[PDB]
């Protein structure tokens, strides 16, 4: 950070000296050995600066030569030092003879200037010294900051006047700096730096003290800053820079003349004092009569300014040169202390310019109220391009308050938005942004970006798309309210934000996109809820309709792909899904009525089921998702019954019989249906998705074992292995009944919760496994059975203790008091013969009281402590995950219902017919949109009214009204007292 | 942010409004005394 | 505190460095958090203020039988 | 050390190291709470310790969400003071 | 060496030390069980 600063900025030394004391101010003796009229350029040499650093009273400071390009300085402040670009620069001039100023003057600085600078984010550029107008500005900044409950002020001071210059000098750089501004000596030769200022520019001219050496650099900096553009590059207006002058002297009239030559507005304070009121009276003369007006200026110069130089015509000539460009000069009308600073500044700026517009200045700053007053001015007439140019400035700089106000003032968005205008908006992506990188990889060419994000799935819609991509939350909020399609747009916005959140490199930014997505999803819920309760039929037509602007896809598709669980959880969507679940038949049809019609096809033509006409009714019943689900459930149960019959009875070592061949054909159609679902649900990508699902994995396992088992049974030597695989295979097939019944509303939520319980089960198994190993090995070690076969040892260590949990306690196998004593083993000790077959031939009797004691402890820990602990964890988990599991199933309901809609109407045993058939192969809409929009306005109006009537808003409005009362009361006190004194 | 949240809290706005009303009452009382004295003097 | 605020906000009155330094000790010893915040904000250099003699007085303000006082006595 | 809750509050805000200071203040207050002869005073020290621990939580949370890498370097760095 | 640095990084990680200790402890219990159930005899160890 500090490397390049000495390289570009050059400090200036005396070099050659002309006189003891030089004309340069340095001592003649204190000079290099190499050392008419002293000249800054001729008598000095430039060396890399050695005073750059950060002060601590943290504030930045730097030493620069007078002949320095302002462009390098501005880049250093904006980029290296981190200071934001100024929306306004107030160059506060002023001599201010005497340490104390008039009360109204100090009031104007603290209340009018500093408050305006903080409100508009402006810069204050004065002398960075604890003297003159610099001290008064500094105390004004400090006083306002304390009462505000930060203003950026820059200080341009000449090096050689700063007290304690040595402590600041460090060629490597002084990032921490120690300064002493409380120096006991008090002299006018040198002054200390002011502690309220944020940055300093110690201009060097090779002098040990002088005033006015930094004027050339200061004027160049102000002129250069006025050439920059406000925000997002060159789109904004030129930065407004104006000079505020209070009192002054003869030298200051030269500064004003130089500023006017540089085309800079000047703001003169009326009644401030000499060198300021002199120009104010000259401006007040304006088009003064020629007779009796030439001498007035000369008399006024002597009257206002001091006696010296009054007789000299240079003062009058300079004033005459000042009036040559009087269009840049304005006088601060006192108005008994108006303190309305910003409006006078606006009048000065617009008058000086004679493109810059008053509305653009309001947009450049963050003062909406100024724009409101300017727009509400009925006398002022605004052209169409005046609003159009201002609206871009609000849009690019992310000012949601301004765009709402500008649109409300009769601005035609249709003519405003042009491809050239749209291109600039997308060029406002800030540096390394997600949209910027996607645009670079992709004229904006935004359409290509959307297709890659969404996957192929009206000026307001385009602006909403632009705001969503740039993550302008408030701007995207406003554009959605003015859009035509709202429910689809809200869900579409959620899909766009969530998919781009997954692509966000910055975790902080991804949170903001997800936060904005939640707001859009909620409003889609609230808006649809308002729409649904007014008319269920019209609300239904809203969801299934295809929105052409997004992807020509229904709102349900957008919600499903955006994982909008809250959108699927409301009653309106669930009721519609139930209606689509039943197809043409009424949603209130009893289940037993459906079952009777299913078994008796002729019954569907009678009146127990409420909905060529006969053919259409026939296809309506058998095409409904519920009847397809029932047909598949009945078929699957028949498949299991056939599988069971073949396994238990029909399976023989002989070649397969008729029933086995039917089972093979039945399983073949099941595989084909599973394959069809995977294919239509990118061959490589589809296969990865299909294998990802756990339910598909068990289905793949189920068919895999069936193929392996069938092959084994056909092999002559592997008949026994064939049945063993099929017996396990039947277990997997039967488990799949849970997956089939996930759609049902009664069993759906419960099945999903069971999966969430697996964490508690694994902990219980781990705790039980540790206890089983400890108890099982210790008991076997104490008994020391004489069998000691490895399968026998494993059975007595794991199998027998496991069964004791479930009430199978073989006391006769582990207790000496129950078995009979025998001298079976020749090994020394006492032995007993258990009666059990697998309990071992003999067991030792040495410490069987410990074996019994271990059994007592094992039963307490396992049968009571561990089991009851699992119940406690199951109860806690069930209560916690009940709400989320219900929401997850409700969101998943649409996918399951849609899946059953695409399934063939024929049962899996007969599905080979349908599989073969699959092979070898408006004004009403506008009225619906208007009806939706009407409800949106009512929903938004109710939300706004509730906020306005909220207790917080009433408290805020009462506070502001009390402020207006205080201002009115204070004016009454001043007016009454003055009138009473005048009338006395 | 913590200071701004406290300042914008409902309790703090109520406190500031109360003090401002007090300053209005002091100003209003002074106006009543000044107006009555001036009216009597001018009569 | 309001009296100090009005006195400090008086631009005509100029305050010396020792004027703030002596006042700041009085706020520190007497446990006045509002005053020390206000005095520091008015351009007071804490680096020059704090001296070992100044620090010794601050630790001498431990009130009678206090935990810090007993630990200091044992130290 | 003197259990000036508001004064300790102000000085922490102006300090350079803050996350380490907040945790360091918690250690100092809690260890001296165990040594407090008066139960009423020990409660005040424990109360002040809870305030310092919370702010260390809030401050680190603000630091973490801006940059996980820089926040990590903050925790493992050794505070010399 | 980059290969050596990667080797020490893997085996120096706390998780791999934890896994190495868990595997070792399970083997110790298996050895303890085998000695107790079978290898233990009144004869010298």
């Amino acid at each position: 950070e500090q490397s390049w600063i000495p390289k570009i900025f050059k400090k200036k030394t005396c070099t050659t000296f002309i006189v003891t004391l030089c004309q340069c101010g340095r001592p003649r003796t204190a000079h290099p050995a190499v050392a008419t009229v002293w000249d800054s350029d001729a008598h000095t040499t430039e060396k890399p600066t050695d005073a750059y650093g950060e002060l601590d009273f943290h504030s930045n400071f730097l030493r620069l030569s007078d002949r320095t390009d302002p462009a390098a300085v501005y880049s250093l402040v904006t980029r290296t030092w981190g200071f934001r670009a100024p929306n306004l620069v107030v160059s506060v001039l002023g001599g201010s003879g005497g340490p104390v100023l008039q009360t109204w003057l100090q009031d104007l600085l603290r209340r009018g200037l500093v408050r305006a600078a903080q409100s508009t984010g402006a810069w204050i550029v004065t002398g960075g010294l604890h003297t003159g107008i610099g001290r008064h500005v500094g105390v004004a900044v400090r006083d306002h900051q304390m009462a505000s409950t930060k203003v950026v002020a820059m200080g341009v001071a000449p090096w050689g006047v700063v007290r304690n210059r040595d402590t600041l000098i460090n060629p490597k750089g002084s990032f921490p700096a120690r300064y002493r501004w409380r120096g006991d000596p008090e002299d006018g030769v040198q002054f200390p730096l002011d502690y309220n200022y944020s940055a300093f520019f110690l201009v060097d001219d090779g002098t040990h003290g002088c005033l006015g050496g930094e004027n050339r650099f200061r004027l160049r900096l102000e002129s250069y800053i006025s050439q920059q553009k406000t925000g997002v590059g060159g789109t904004g207006i030129d930065i407004p820079v104006l000079l505020l002058l209070i009192d002054g002297d003869e030298k200051m009239l030269t500064r004003i003349e130089n500023a006017t030559q540089a085309q800079l507005p000047c703001l003169l304070v009326a009644g401030s004092g000499g060198a300021a009121d002199c120009l104010a009276e000259t401006l007040e003369d304006t088009l003064a009569p020629g007779s009796g007006g030439a001498r007035q200026g000369e008399a006024r110069d002597r009257i206002r300014r001091f006696f010296p130089k009054g007789d000299l015509e240079v003062l009058q000539a300079q004033v005459e040169r000042i009036m040559t460009r009087k269009e840049l000069l304005t006088v601060y009308s006192s108005e008994d202390g108006s303190e309305e600073f910003e409006t006078i500044v606006l009048k000065a700026l617009v008058k000086a310019c004679g493109y810059l517009d008053e509305l653009r200045l309001a947009v450049a700053w963050n003062r909406v109220d100024i724009a409101q007053s300017e727009l509400f001015r009925g006398d002022i007439q605004w052209r169409s391009f005046h609003l159009e140019a201002s609206l871009m400035d609000a849009l690019l700089n992310d000012r949601p308050e301004f765009v709402r106000l500008l649109i409300s003032h009769g601005l035609s968005l249709g003519h405003f938005l042009t491809p050239m205008r749209l291109a600039q908006l997308y060029s406002a992506a800030p540096s390394n942004s997600l949209i910027r990188n996607l645009l670079d990889q992709a004229p904006p060419d935004v359409g290509h970006v959307l297709r890659m994000l969404l996957g192929k799935m009206a000026p307001w819609s385009d602006l909403l798309l632009w705001a969503l991509l740039l993550n302008r939350a408030q701007m995207a909020m406003y554009f959605w309210e003015m859009g035509s399609n709202a429910v689809s747009s809200a869900l579409g916005a959620c899909l766009l934000l969530r998919v781009m959140a997954r692509l966000e490199p910055d975790a902080e930014e991804a949170a903001r996109r997800k936060d904005l997505a939640f707001k859009f999803e909620g409003m889609g819920v609230d808006l649809f809820g308002e729409c649904y309760r007014s008319s269920e039929v019209r609300a239904a037509r809203l969801l299934l309709r295809r929105c052409p602007l997004w992807g020509d896809a229904t709102c349900l598709q957008l919600a499903m792909q955006a994982d909008a669980r809250a959108f699927f959880a409301q009653d309106g969507v669930q009721s519609l899904l139930t209606q689509k679940w039943w197809g043409d038949m009424a949603s209130t049809t009893p289940i037993w009525a459906l079952v009777l019609a299913f078994f008796c096809p002729p019954l569907i033509y009678t009146r127990l089921i409420t909905f060529r006409r006969c053919l259409r009714r026939w296809f309506h019943f058998w095409g409904a998702p519920v009847t397809i689900f029932m047909g598949n459930v009945v078929s699957y149960l028949l498949f299991l019954l056939l599988f069971s019959r073949v396994l238990l009875v029909d399976f023989q070592p002989a070649p397969p019989g008729s029933l086995e061949l039917l089972l093979y054909f039945w399983a073949f159609t099941l595989l084909c249906e599973e394959l069809r679902q995977g294919l239509s649900g990118s061959l490589s990508q589809r296969l990865r998705l299909y294998l990802a699902d756990s339910w598909n994995q068990c289905d793949l396992v189920a068919l895999t074992c069936f193929l392996l088992g069938v092959g084994c049974r056909l092999t002559p030597g592997l008949y026994h292995l064939g049945r063993t695989v099929l017996c396990i295979d039947f277990m997997v097939f039967t488990v799949r009944l849970l997956h089939i019944f996930t759609v049902n509303k009664q069993l759906g939520p419960k099945i999903v919760i069971v999966s969430k319980m697996m964490k508690d089960v694994f902990f219980f198994l781990f705790f039980l496994g540790v206890w089983l190993v400890a108890y099982g090995v210790a008991t076997e070690g104490l008994l020391r059975p004489r069998d000691s076969d490895f399968p026998s040892i494993l059975r007595r260590v794991f199998y027998r203790p496991y069964l004791q949990i479930f009430g199978q306690i073989p006391q006769e196998d582990m207790d000496v008091a129950l078995m009979e004593h025998s001298n079976c083993s020749s090994e020394p000790g006492f032995w007993a013969h258990p009666p059990g077959a697998q309990a071992g031939t003999c067991v030792s009797q040495y410490a069987n009281w410990l074996v019994v004691l271990l059994l007592v402890i094992f039963l307490l820990v396992a049968n009571i402590l561990l089991v009851n602990l699992l119940i406690a964890m199951f109860s806690y988990t069930f209560g916690k995950v009940q709400g989320n599991s219900d929401l997850y199933w409700k969101a998943q309901r649409y996918r399951l219902i849609r899946e059953f809609h695409s399934r063939p109407a024929l049962a899996p045993p007969f599905i080979v017919i349908s599989h073969l058939r699959l092979l070898l192969r408006k004004e009403a809409e506008r009225k619906l949109l208007t009806w939706e929009s009407v409800h949106k306005e009512n929903f938004l109006l109710a939300r706004a009214r509730d906020k306005r009537e909220s207790d917080s808003e009433r408290l805020k409005r009462t506070s502001q009204k009390v402020d207006l009362a205080l201002k009115q009361l204070g004016h009454i006190r001043e007016y009454e007292q003055r009138l009473k004194v005048l009338e006395r």
